[PDB]
C-alpha cells in the first residue's frame, strides 16, 4: 500500500499536541484525531472511553488503551461483544511508582506535622503551637499489593513510620507488617493512623471503604483514596469526619468524575482533592511505549503491556 | 551541703512537666520552677527568655538556654552586662535536621503538585486538571550555610530537584551548585524556583528577602522562611504575592511573635503559617543533653555546646 495508520481519541486531551509527537515518533505513519463519522481504515487505535462506533466492525492490528486502568474499557468491550474483534491485541500503558510516592510523602507528612490544623489556626488568626505527633502513633496502612502500594510503602518506612498493608494475597515487603485477607482486616485497620488505598479494584472491594471499615480505625485517622472512586463510600466517609473518627481526607479519585458540583465533598473543610492526576503517565513516555510496541508488532517482536481479554 | 539545685524558667512550656522529667532525668537533684522573688540559691538554670531579676546577681555553675538560637539571650545579657557574670558558662540544645527535612520535603512537594491550586479549585467546586511542573523549571535554592540547609538540601535532591545555595562561605554539598556571596546572589535568585531561607543570622542578612531579592526570583516562584522572621520584609513579601512574583509563600517565623493578630499575613490566601514550630529539640532529647551536660561539669568531664560569648 503500505502507510500505516493511526487514529487517535481522547475525551479531554488536546488531541493536536498527541498527534504531533505521534508524528515525530513514529515519522513514517499516518497519524489523525478521530471524528464521528470516519470509517477510512486504520492499523492502530490510541483511544480512551471510546465511543462503539470508533472500532466497531474495525480491522486494527492493536488498540492502545491511553492510561493504565483497563476496567472500563474491558466491561464496554464485555458489555458489547461486538466493539472490536477479540482477535484484536489491547494495551495499556505501571511506572508511576514516583508520582504516587511524591503525592503520598507530601500529604502524610503535611497531616504528620498538622499543617491541615495549622491553615485553620491561620484562618482564625491564632497563634497556637499544637502538641507534636510521634512517629509511633502515626502508622500508615496501605491496603492493595502491587508495585503502587510497594513503591509508598517504601518512600513512608525510609521516613521512619510504622508501616503495615493489607491485601487479599500474602505479601513480604521489606520493613512492613504483612495482613491477609478480611480475616486479618480488623487487626490491621485497629493499628493504622493513616489509612492509603491503592487497591487495584476487585468485585471483592466495592465500597470497602465503607462505615463498618471507617469504625475500626482508630478516632483522629485519615484517609488518602488514591486507587478507585468506587471504593469508597461517600457518605459514610463524610459521617466518619463529622463524627470525628476521621481528623482528615485527602481523595484523588470518586465515584463519579468529574465529580458532580452537587456533592458535599468540594464542600467539606476537612477533604482535599485533586482531580484524578496523582499519577498519570507524561504523554512523552505514554508515546515513547506506544511507537515502540508498534514497532516489535510490526517486526514479529516480543511485546509487554497485554491486557488478556479474560 | 550538698544537695544540687537547679531553677527552671520558660515563658509557655508546661513548667509541671519540665520539672518532673528533670527530677527524674537527675534524681540526686532538686528541681524548681523559678517564680519572681525567689532568690534562693540555684547551681544551674535552665531558662528561655530569662529577666534579668531571674540571672542577676546569681552564683551558677552552668545556664542552660532552652532552644537553638542564642541571638535572643546573648543580646540582653549584651545590653545588660549585669545579668549574668561573665565566667559562668551558657549552653545551647543543632540535631534537627529530621524536623526541618520534613517540613521541607512536604512543601516542596506540595508545591511541585499543586496542591495548593487544587485546594482553590476545590473551594470553587471546579474539577480542572492542571498542566504539571517539570522536576526542571521546579529548582530549589536554599540560603544558608549549616547542617539544617545541608540536610534540606539532601533531602530535596533525592527527588531529583535541581538544587543550588547561597552563602558567604564557599560550600561543598554533593549534587548541589554552591553560590557564594553577594556578588553571586543574582546568579543564585535567577535561577530558583523555590527559595528556601536557613540562614542562622547575620547584621549582613537582616531583611535580605526584600523586594530587591524577591525581584530576581523568577515570576511564579515560592518563599519558604524556616529561619529568621527579621530575614523578610513582610511588606514586600505581600507586594510580590499579590503582583504574582510569588505564587506562593510558607512562613514557620515572623518580625515579631507570636505575630500580632493585625498582620495581613494572617489573611493573605497565598501565605501558609506555622507558629515556629519547623523543629523543635524534644523535651527528652533537650534534658537528655542537659543532665548529661550537667554530669560532665560536675565531674570535669569536657563537655559540648557551649556558647561562645564574644
Amino acid at each position: 500500500s503500505n502507510a500505516m495508520e493511526i487514529i487517535f481519541y481522547h475525551p479531554t486531551f488536546n488531541a493536536a499536541w498527541w498527534v504531533n509527537a505521534l508524528e515525530k515518533a513514529l515519522p513514517h505513519a499516518r497519524v489523525r484525531e478521530w471524528k464521528v463519522g470516519d470509517n477510512n481504515p486504520a492499523d492502530y487505535a490510541l483511544v480512551w472511553q471510546p465511543p462503539v462506533e470508533m472500532l466497531a466492525g474495525r480491522r486494527l492490528k492493536a488498540v492502545f488503551v491511553l492510561g493504565a486502568g483497563v476496567d472500563a474499557i474491558l466491561s464496554k468491550l464485555n458489555a458489547h461483544p461486538e466493539m472490536l474483534d477479540a482477535s484484536i491485541p489491547l494495551f495499556r500503558l505501571t511506572g508511576m511508582g514516583l508520582q504516587m510516592q511524591e503525592y503520598a510523602v507530601s500529604q502524610v507528612l503535611h497531616w504528620f506535622r498538622r499543617f491541615d490544623d495549622y491553615q485553620a489556626l491561620k484562618n482564625q488568626a491564632l497563634w497556637k503551637p499544637l502538641p507534636e505527633y510521634t512517629r509511633e502513633e502515626f502508622s500508615v496502612g496501605i491496603m492493595g499489593a502491587g508495585v503502587l502500594g510497594a513503591k509508598v510503602a517504601e518512600s513512608l518506612q525510609a521516613w521512619g513510620f510504622p508501616l503495615r498493608c493489607w491485601s487479599r494475597s500474602r505479601k513480604s515487603w521489606p520493613g512492613v507488617e504483612s495482613y491477609v485477607g478480611r480475616e486479618e482486616l480488623r487487626a490491621f485497620l485497629n493499628q493504622t493512623r493513616v489509612l492509603i488505598n491503592l487497591l487495584p479494584n476487585t468485585a471483592q472491594t466495592v465500597g470497602i471503604i465503607n462505615s463498618e471499615l471507617l469504625d475500626q480505625l482508630p478516632d483522629g485517622a485519615y484517609v488518602l483514596n488514591l486507587a478507585r472512586g468506587v471504593h469508597v463510600q461517600e457518605a459514610d466517609l463524610l459521617a466518619a469526619l463529622d463524627s470525628g473518627k476521621l481528623k482528615g481526607a485527602m481523595l484523588d479519585v470518586f465515584s463519579q468524575e468529574p465529580l458532580p458540583q452537587e456533592s458535599p465533598l468540594w464542600r467539606h473543610p476537612r477533604v482535599a482533592m485533586t482531580p484524578h492526576i496523582a499519577a498519570v503517565t507524561r504523554p512523552a513516555e505514554a508515546i515513547d511505549y506506544i511507537s515502540r510496541t508498534i514497532t516489535q508488532l510490526e517486526k514479529g517482536e516480543p511485546v509487554t503491556g497485554q491486557v488478556d481479554r479474560a
